[PDB]
């Protein structure tokens, strides 16, 4: 949730989730479910958002409806913030355990600091059980298993009610004589020092001097039963490695691009050659999220979003097997609900109205190339 | 004209603009003249200039003499700012179109954000005419043909002189009153709700009602008549294709570079090393939009301002054909009054005396390699 | 010195420092000494440290004890501040002239801009000889020699003096009558105007005068003296030439590297496979500063201050030949009280808990290959 009011180009021109799956669809209390996937970064990179040299994979959710297990980029673990460079791709990985039972729709997502979210394409998610049986354990260097639900729980509770009830304590030894307007007449009348009593004094100096001595005392003792402790862990990772992926031996040039703006649909006309890998077709254009697909040449089996997934969405106007070396100028028609859902025909009111996105072409045995596009989109309104 | 007054040092190590053609050098009103050439990069980058990361190609003249049809860099239009590396070199096409007549010092520039202006060769062209002939016709999405030298200018004229007359009606309903004097002494006198009347109260209510209702009823017309409309579109367009050129097969080694500070020429030891290409000759030496030719090896026919063509400035002690291989070591004097015209010999003036420009080889069949020199420019006085 | 207190992963992780060299470790007045090596930038640079876009090689040295006769980078002289890369390996050269006697501990440095200082190894340098016996010859383009130790420093004085001498005499003109209590008393009563005479207000309008003049004239005095100057020499100098090193046929990859708390060694667990070579061996584990060297393999014969020199710090479980191919996991220890006396053992302080450092392997022949490596140092406490 979040993306459908996010700019259109912005979602189209930032960057790009293909191949994803999930391990499973529904999962009971403390079991573990694994998002894995590919994301590219978009060599056009919007001006106004900053280059991703601070970015931080996140899990949108409604909350910790699930815990964040680990999350890898590159088969690294990630727990810090990372910088990702433009116009390469990474593979991701993240595993969650459940927490809470319901219906939640998760997505992967890049947090990219002075730009903000980059949400992805998200699922549908079933949690089964109770929330009571929600474990979290955790073994430390020091020789302790602990569950971090519950622990340290405790220790605040009494802390701060301790402290609470000296300040409490403090009020209600003043607040047992007339407080406002008795002593307001008395100040006003030049009787203040008469208001305070050598009593009063000598209480605020045994005050003073116990809550310094309190403070004191309760600080050596936590060094006593913690005598090992390191500070906060914290910084940019830096050194990813990103995919070493087959060039596309297929180049496609975006002659013309157009919009109706009433409007369900995009059409392209694109000037397609094929550098060997066989005679290849079309089977699938992703823009943003939403992914177009020409069922005779692609079908999805990875359950990705229906609310996402045109199975029938991709138009070709020639998708005959283009022979090695042949340049063909195809107009494609990718029309579906989902660019009226997603609100991707809200184009209309960008200050930026070009779009960008994959085209994935598949041969006799199967191989997929791996195209990206990029053009100005151009509303048509007669 | 901007460039004499620039550093000599900022202007010698920023852009070096190479081969560059005017389609026409007179021109009459509404016909279209192209400038073409080729941008490098200076890889030494100086740091007062921030990186050419936000930058935009303009066209340098006293006005809107003449109108940017079109400009492209690598065959892409750019209308909006760019993203250019360091170190690249681009072509560049700057389609204009005349409108006013006289004769016209035209120049290329690339703004840079965080720099400033970066001046290229100027040539003086010719616009005969009247400049009541120019037409600049627009076809609109919706179907309309527009003239943009006028249009909209009548509701513009229409809507401040209604607003300008309904603030004059407003002072001049309290201006037909005494003013400043018995006003004021009213007001000292404790009379002041004296000179406000109920009619007067009904006036201003009636004022703001209008106010208000016309402003709600000129946005609804104007939304009426204007049912399709864009926000302004706007953006930096990164990606833009840099030239795939040969790596010259010459290698210079600058040994020492001086000036004469009096002084209207620069002196320059060089070695230079042929790894192949044929026998070759230095023709040119390109420092700050002024080009020293070595007439023996090379003529320019492109009509390069008189100004900044030193036709014979290049003098090499031995310009022989360097046979490849062969590793002579020259003694190079430009010479020419554009050192002193264009004040480059105001580098006595500058913080950093290091100069940077272009070398231009020729074989017999006349093939051009660019090698790129820079070094440290040390002033003689004795 | 300074060393000790910063981060342990900030030093572990910059720049690393390799094979060095001093001409001389005992010098005399006058004499110069050099200081070569190679330092290579981490390509998972801290991200609290900016970039080294800006960065200057400097000696770290109590004062002006020597004097920085020059200093190169990649055999490119570099006065100003320099840009360097991340991931790139850099030759560099000092040549330091001694002025002052007794024992110096030097060290080559490079100042970050936005990160600090980066020091590197300290060598302790006797001078000998007195400190009067220093010059320092320069020759100047206008056909002067001057020596810089007293160069310009009598005109300083004289200058100064003459307008302290100026002040001093206005300030004592006024203080030949009462100053402060007959005078406040006059303001007070009303007699101000008799403070002030007519033969006061022409001293003050002759102090004025004098005062223009005498600039000017000093102004255009020093102008005839000094015809020609130039101003201050300021830049960061850009294009610096890295070294293209060998890529190591030797690969390895950190399983895991601990360090015991109390502790004065860190251990790691390694998988080394060697791509060709002849068969390899580790000699040496350079992290801080710090070499932990395997004597069977490797012995150091550049005098290496012996602070951070561990002549057999490094044991290998298994360091027998590591025949071409063969993928061996070892566990390294690598143990000196340099641990603890450099005070890397605070790493357990630092809010990054990760190392980084460099490995040296050494074949039949002596040949030696560089291997990067870097991981998260993981303390051990029971
Ligand atoms: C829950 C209260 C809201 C917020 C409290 C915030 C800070 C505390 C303020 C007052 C503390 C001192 C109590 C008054 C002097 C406590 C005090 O003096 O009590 C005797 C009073 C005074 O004697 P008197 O002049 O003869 O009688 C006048 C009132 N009948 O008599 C009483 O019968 C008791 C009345 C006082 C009860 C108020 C207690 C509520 C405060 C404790 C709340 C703790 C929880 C905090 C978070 C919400
Ligand atoms: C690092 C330098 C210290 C900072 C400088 C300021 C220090 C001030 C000193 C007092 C100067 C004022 C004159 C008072 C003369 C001595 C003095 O302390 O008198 C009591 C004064 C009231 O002043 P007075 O009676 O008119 O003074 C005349 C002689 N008694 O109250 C206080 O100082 C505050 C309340 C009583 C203090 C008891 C200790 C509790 C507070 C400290 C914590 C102790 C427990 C430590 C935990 C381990
Ligand atoms: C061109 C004027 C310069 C700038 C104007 C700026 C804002 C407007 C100020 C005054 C408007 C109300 C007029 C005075 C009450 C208009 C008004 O009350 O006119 C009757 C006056 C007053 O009657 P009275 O007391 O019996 O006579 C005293 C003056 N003789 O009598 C007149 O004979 C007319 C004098 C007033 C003429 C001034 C008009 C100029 C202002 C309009 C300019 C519009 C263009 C604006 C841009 C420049
Ligand atoms: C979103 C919330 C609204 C903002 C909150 C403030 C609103 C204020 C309300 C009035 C409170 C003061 C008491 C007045 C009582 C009602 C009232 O409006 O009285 C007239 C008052 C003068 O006060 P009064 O006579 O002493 O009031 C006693 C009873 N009449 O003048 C005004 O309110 C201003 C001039 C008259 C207003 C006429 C409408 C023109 C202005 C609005 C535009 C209408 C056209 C819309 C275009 C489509
Ligand atoms: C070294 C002094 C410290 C800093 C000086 C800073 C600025 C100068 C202040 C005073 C200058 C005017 C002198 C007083 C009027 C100089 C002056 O009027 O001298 C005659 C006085 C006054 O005559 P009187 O009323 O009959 O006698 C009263 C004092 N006996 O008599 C004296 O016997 C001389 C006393 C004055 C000597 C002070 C001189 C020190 C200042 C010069 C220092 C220069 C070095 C500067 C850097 C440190
Ligand atoms: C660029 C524009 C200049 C700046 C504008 C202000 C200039 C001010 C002028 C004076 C106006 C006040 C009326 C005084 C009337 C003329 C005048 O200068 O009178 C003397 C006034 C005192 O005023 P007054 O006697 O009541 O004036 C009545 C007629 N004399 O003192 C001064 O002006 C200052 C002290 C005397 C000046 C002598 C010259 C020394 C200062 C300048 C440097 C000269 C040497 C140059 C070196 C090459
Ligand atoms: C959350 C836990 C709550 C803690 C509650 C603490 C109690 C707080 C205040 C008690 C008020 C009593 C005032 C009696 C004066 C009532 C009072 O003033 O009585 C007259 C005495 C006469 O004493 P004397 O013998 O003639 O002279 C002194 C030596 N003999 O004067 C005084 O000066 C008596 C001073 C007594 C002050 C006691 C207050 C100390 C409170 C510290 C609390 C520590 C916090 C808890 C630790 C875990
Ligand atoms: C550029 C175009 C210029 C537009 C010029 C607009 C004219 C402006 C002001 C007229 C001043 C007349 C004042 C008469 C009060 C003169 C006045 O006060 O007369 C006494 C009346 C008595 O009226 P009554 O009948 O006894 O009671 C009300 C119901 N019957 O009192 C009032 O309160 C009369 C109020 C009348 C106010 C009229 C002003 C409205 C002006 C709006 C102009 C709209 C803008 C143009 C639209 C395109
Ligand atoms: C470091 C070097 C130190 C330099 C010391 C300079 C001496 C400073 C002040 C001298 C005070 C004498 C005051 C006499 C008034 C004492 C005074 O006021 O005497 C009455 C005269 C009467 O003169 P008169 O003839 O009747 O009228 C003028 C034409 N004839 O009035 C005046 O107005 C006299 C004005 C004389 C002022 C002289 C001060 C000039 C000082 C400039 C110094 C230059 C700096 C050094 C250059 C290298
Ligand atoms: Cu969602
Ligand atoms: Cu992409
Ligand atoms: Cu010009
Ligand atoms: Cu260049
Ligand atoms: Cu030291
Ligand atoms: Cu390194």
């Amino acid at each position: 949730h979040g993306e459908k009011s996010q700019a259109a180009f912005m979602r189209m021109r930032t960057i790009h989730w293909y191949d994803l799956s999930w391990s499973k669809e529904k999962v009971k209390i403390n079991e573990t479910v694994e998002i894995k996937g590919k994301f590219h970064v978009f060599e056009g990179w919007p001006e106004t958002v900053d280059e991703p040299d601070v970015a931080f994979l996140n899990v949108g959710m409604p909350g910790p409806v699930f815990i964040r297990k680990e999350s890898y980029i590159g088969g690294q673990l990630v727990p810090r913030s990372v910088r990702l460079e433009i116009g390469k791709t990474y593979d991701f990985r993240v595993v969650l355990k459940a927490r809470r039972p319901g219906d939640w729709h998760v997505h992967t997502m890049m947090n990219v600091q002075g730009g903000g979210p980059i949400i992805g394409p998200g699922k549908w998610i079933t949690v089964e059980g109770s929330m009571s049986e929600f474990r979290n354990p955790v073994t430390t260097l020091t020789g302790q298993t602990v569950d971090l639900e519950n622990y340290n729980e405790g220790n605040t509770y009494f802390w701060h009610a301790f402290w609470f009830a000296i300040g409490v304590a403090w009020i209600g030894y003043w607040s047992r004589r007339p407080i406002f307007i008795p002593r307001l007449l008395m100040v006003d009348a030049g009787r203040a020092d008469e208001l305070v009593s050598a009593t009063d004094r000598k209480v605020a100096m045994g005050f003073l001097a116990a809550t310094i001595l309190i403070v004191v005392m309760a600080m050596s003792s936590a060094n006593s039963k913690y005598p090992i402790t390191i500070p906060l862990q914290a910084g940019t990772m830096r050194g990813m490695k990103p995919l070493e992926l087959p060039a596309p031996t297929v180049s496609v040039k975006v002659e013309d691009a157009t919009y109706r703006v009433p409007g369900r649909a995009m059409r392209m006309k694109l000037t397609i050659t094929n550098h060997g890998n066989s005679p290849i077709r079309l089977g699938e254009f992703y823009t943003a999220s939403v992914r177009f697909l020409d069922s005779d040449v692609y079908k999805d089996t990875t359950g990705y979003p229906e609310d996402l997934l045109a199975e029938d969405g991709l138009s070709v106007s020639d998708n005959s097997p283009l022979a090695p070396g042949e340049t063909r100028t195809v107009d494609v028609t990718a029309s579906d609900a989902a660019w009226e859902v997603y609100r991707l025909s809200d184009i209309i009111y960008d200050p930026d109205s070009r779009f960008a996105g994959l085209l994935f072409f598949f041969d006799a045995t199967g191989n997929r190339q791996v195209v990206q596009i990029d053009a100005p989109l151009i509303p048509s309104f007669m």
